[PDB]
């Protein structure tokens, strides 16, 4: 008659794909620790041992990943597309085997766009505008074109300026009424390809020059 001996846990390591919109609690297929005599580990848990993310849980039971907190494939604890996790299981023999579990993460579109640059310089002289440029942290199938607006602005702040997009990546700020010279406050709105939000209060001061880039010292 069969006694429960012990586990035969090949590959040392092991690989799933996931994808970033995925909920929390949500189940699938996972790591295992293996068991000839049976050929199936039905007595055999897992645990985690090291996890740089903390978005996965491993289902104790089945060895099944299975989300915890939410993702990100914008982080910079991936690299390309994949991070990993180490993991253990568990005999009641008072037995272990060990592995790493990777996981390869395709990005979706979550990611608004934003500014890199808002600070700018608006030369009154010779200059009724200047520029305003995005980034999207997504894809590049995941991010521009963008759409621009004032949309969050206040109906005064609107009264002093217009704003135009001039690419799939950018936008033109201009000044209305005479204003004077000094520095202001200006709220965008910037939406990507998908309609992904973003605000972003930006600096313009308003100035005399002699490079035509900044303000006269």
């Amino acid at each position: 008659e069969d006694q429960d001996e012990g586990p035969e846990c090949n590959p040392p390591i092991q690989t799933v794909r996931m994808k970033e919109n995925a909920e929390v609690g949500t189940t699938s297929n996972g790591y295992k620790a293996y068991d000839p005599e049976t050929r199936s580990s039905s007595g055999i848990r897992y645990k985690k041992l090291t996890d740089p993310t903390g978005w996965v849980t491993i289902d104790e039971n089945t060895g099944s990943i299975k989300v915890f907190r939410s993702l990100d494939r914008e982080a910079e604890t991936i690299k390309n597309g994949i991070y990993n996790i180490t993991v253990l299981a568990s005999d009641q023999g008072g037995r272990t085997c060990t592995g790493t579990l990777g996981i390869i993460l395709q990005d979706v579109n979550d990611n608004s766009p934003f500014i890199p640059k808002k600070t700018v310089i608006i030369c009154k002289p010779t200059m009724s505008s200047a520029e305003i440029v995005a980034v999207d942290p997504d894809e590049p199938i995941h991010g521009p074109p963008f759409d621009f607006s004032l949309e969050s602005s206040t109906s005064e702040v609107q009264r002093m300026w217009r704003l135009k997009a001039i690419n799939d990546t950018a936008a033109r700020l201009s000044y209305q009424n005479d204003p004077p010279f000094g520095s202001y406050v200006v709220p965008i709105t910037v939406r990507d390809r998908l309609g992904m939000s973003s605000v972003t209060s930006l600096d313009v001061t308003l100035c005399d020059c002699i490079t035509e880039n900044d303000c006269t010292h």
